């Protein structure tokens, strides 16, 4: 007739902790909604002895904590908690060693795009704002990278094992950084129509897609035109501590000293493998754990990232 | 022996057509890849004559269509026009009234939140970057809204029937919308620590989540610091069209000519649902296809929009 508990803890920042007492004979969703134990499910679960004391996570269904979930992860997408824990429940199990003084990430689960972000991260300024992400992107230098990639999977609402693709993950996580200084002021010349310029801000000051080539974007790239001719557009003035290029994968010359690191694509439009290029001392080629050097390289490159600071164009 | 074809044409953004001539006996799929056609999949048919001529969208398979996909819609995610077309085979059956002289959203598909999302961007003043959304934006106006809220749903990784959330969508929307020159200075007042200025831009300048009255926040709104006391954070500036305030759901009064549109929710973290309310000449609250008006209002309010222009404090 006496009902038997124990005590835990809920959370949604795995900082604030709540007090609660379970009942043994119920289960964990019965009483909480949805919760989760370090990733794993146990809506489904009655209490074990062991969990005494211990910090569950569970959605944010009062105001108390959806005020704490936007506070640690900017968002309010319902789904986003299970679906970092769902994430981290797999992440946890990867291994991160490191690689060339990085993290990096042992392959499993299709990551191969998480790795390359991951190392790249490491050699770009960049600050982020949610706490959630500043906090695990700490640990993720520290080698403990687990939950800042569960975070990468669940701000891109992407889940183990889906195809990702490097430009827009990198998108996704500049969305959440502090760029708000970045300014690119771009000339764009048509021979029939004249010159028109503008100014971007903050992610769109930093990303380009059409050419992996800084250079080339400082000399002038060929756009269409709404007229119907060719228009050369190029850069005239970049604030920014690194830039980032794209292009769809093509064949294409890393030269050592030239670029911070690069993200290599091989394979087709539905199915492919992603490798980093960091050009150090040499060029070393980081695969997961996996670690090659060269002195040149040619590859399927998709993404190439620039140091920078400010530049002004000197063309009239 | 004599293999029986007709010409169709491909396309990512249905302006630039690709001429083909497909193999009658093969399914698209085996020649195209997934293909669809005005939102059914077609991949595993075969064609029909009556497809001769039609245009079939298909997956960004060559840089020709890589470029033209990024161009149009901004985003490089590989499965974002599976996910549009997903979309618009349901959305391309909704209905879509004009009540009280705006596009609304019969309710199908668990779909009131981008009904009141839908409502209030036809109340701020707001352009959107990728040409998708600007041409398809148009239409919805014009009351023809299916691509339009087929393109929400895919640049917020949501599927037709899942639980959404009004202040994310915004959010995801806004990320598309050129808000470069909107501007927000705060100041945090600790009365141990001293005051703290902050400067905001783009988005985060034109959303608050905390508080419902732009009012209150403009006379102040109590946080915590981390030193232990409660700070008063405040507005000092502000340079936008409209701005934003968002607040877990909680009954408030909407008062006649002192807000410009709210979002109203009713229920709980995992099932409820939306309403819109809209200042014009007496209150209008908007569920949909239905209309009914009053001359106050009170109920669960999630998110309340405000005109603006420029303003500055006169707290010292
Ligand atoms: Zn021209
Ligand atoms: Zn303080």
């Amino acid at each position: 007739r006496e009902v038997r508990t124990i005590k835990v803890f809920t959370t949604v920042d795995n900082i604030n902790l709540h007090t609660q007492v379970v009942d043994m004979s119920m289960t964990y969703g019965q009483q909480f909604g949805p919760t989760y134990l370090d990733g794993a499910d146990v809506t489904k679960i009655k209490p074990h002895n062991s969990h005494e004391g211990k910090t569950f996570y569970v959605l944010p269904n009062d105001d108390t904590l959806r005020v704490e979930a936007f506070e640690y992860y900017h968002t309010t997408d319902p789904s986003f908690l299970g679906r970092y824990m769902s994430a981290l429940n797999h992440t946890k199990k990867w291994k991160y060693p490191q690689v060339n003084g990085l993290t990096s990430i042992k392959w499993a689960d299709n990551n191969s795009y998480l790795a390359t972000a991951l190392l790249t991260l490491q050699q770009i300024e960049l600050k982020f704002n949610p706490p959630a992400l500043q906090d695990a992107y700490y640990r993720a230098r520290a080698g403990e990278a687990a939950n800042f990639c569960a975070l990468i999977l669940a701000y891109c609402n992407k889940t183990v094992g889906e195809l990702g693709d490097v430009r827009e993950t990198m998108s996704y996580l500049f969305q959440h950084a502090n760029l708000d200084s970045c300014k690119r002021v771009l000339n764009v010349v048509c021979k029939t129509c004249g010159q028109q310029q503008t100014t971007l801000k903050g992610v769109e000051a930093v990303m380009y897609m059409g050419t992996l080539s800084y250079e080339q974007f400082k000399k002038g790239v060929q756009i269409p035109c709404t007229c119907g001719k060719q228009a050369t557009k190029y850069l005239v003035q970049q604030e920014s501590p690194f830039v980032m290029m794209s292009a769809p994968p093509a064949q294409y010359e890393l030269k050592h000293g030239t670029f911070t690191c690069a993200s290599e694509y091989t394979g087709n439009y539905q199915c492919g493998h992603y490798k980093h290029i960091t050009s150090k001392e040499t060029l070393y080629c980081i695969d997961g754990a996996l670690l090659t050097k060269s002195s040149e390289y040619k590859g399927p490159i998709t993404d190439v990232f620039y140091k920078e600071n400010s530049y002004t164009t000197t063309i009239k």
